[PDB]
């Protein structure tokens, strides 16, 4: 209908309970085109002007397996104005990886952080205000048990959107990777979206096949790529996908010794 809202974080996060207080009973189940992987979306139940278009859970958006590809897919082209992530309050630096990459695609983030109610027995507190403030993405604690947040984190999704978030706040990494992914971008171009180009300068400089073949970029292009990709390997001394993850880790431990606490 009018604003089209992405559901994705990890299995076991939650995020069956959170689609079903949301959507209530206007699902829709069905088929991502050419494969079996089920495809559910519903209206929110208390605004019908916003759907609901679940995804996936996936531990990550990088692998090669039909659940991934589903979301990648979805979330690089131009359905979704928002993307809501499920997170799972419990076990939160995991669960961040998959979100750094949701940052990446350019579409908006805000996090339902779910399972509020959990961490309290588990001796565990977090610091949503400073977890949203270095994230640069809002932050809404959620319980689908206690049925607590959920048309709050709704709301805030859908105000946080493509066309109402001007300037992209992507994490941050050592600069020695910026100044690569930044010569990657300039080497792009119009031959990405501008929104998700740092997803693809990311994808392209962890040497992605599918990416690859995807974009058909010129000789000069690749051969550009290549040079900034072995240069800033060898600044490192590791390969690609290693300084990426790396990267990653480091950013999202910054971020919990911050926003967790005992
Ligand atoms: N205590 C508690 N349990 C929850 C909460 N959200 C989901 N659950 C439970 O967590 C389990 C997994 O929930 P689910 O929606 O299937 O997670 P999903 O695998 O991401 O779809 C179920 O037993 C739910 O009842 C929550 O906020 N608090």
């Amino acid at each position: 209908s009018m604003t089209e809202i992405a559901l994705i974080g990890n299995p076991n996060s939650g995020k069956t309970s959170l689609f079903n207080l949301i959507t209530g009973h206007n699902q829709r189940v069905g088929n991502w085109p050419g494969v079996t992987v089920e495809r559910k979306s519903g209206l929110v139940k208390k605004n019908k002007d916003l759907e609901i278009q679940d995804l996936p859970g996936i531990y990550s958006m990088s692998p090669y397996s039909p659940e991934a590809k589903v979301a990648r897919d979805y979330l690089l082209s131009q359905r979704a104005d928002s993307i809501l992530n499920v997170v799972d309050a419990t076990n939160l630096e995991r669960n961040l990886y998959l979100t750094t990459q949701l940052i990446e695609t350019g579409i908006p983030v805000t996090i339902a952080l779910n399972m509020i109610d959990v961490l309290d027995g588990q001796g565990k507190k977090i610091n949503v205000d400073k977890l949203s403030y270095h994230l640069g993405v809002p932050v809404v604690a959620t319980s689908a048990l206690k049925q607590t947040g959920v048309d709050q984190v709704v709301k805030k999704a859908a105000h946080t959107t493509t066309s109402t978030v001007g300037d992209l706040a992507f994490p941050i990494y050592d600069d020695r990777l910026e100044a690569a992914i930044s010569q990657i971008l300039e080497v792009l171009g119009n031959s990405v979206p501008q929104r998700s180009a740092r997803f693809y300068a990311i994808k392209l400089f962890e040497q992605d096949s599918l990416v690859e073949a995807e974009l058909d970029l010129s000789q000069f292009q690749r051969k550009e790529i290549e040079d900034i990709i072995r240069i800033t390997e060898e600044i490192f001394t590791e390969d690609a996908e290693s300084i990426v993850i790396n990267e990653r880790y480091a950013f999202i431990e910054r971020v919990c010794q911050m926003a967790e606490s005992h």
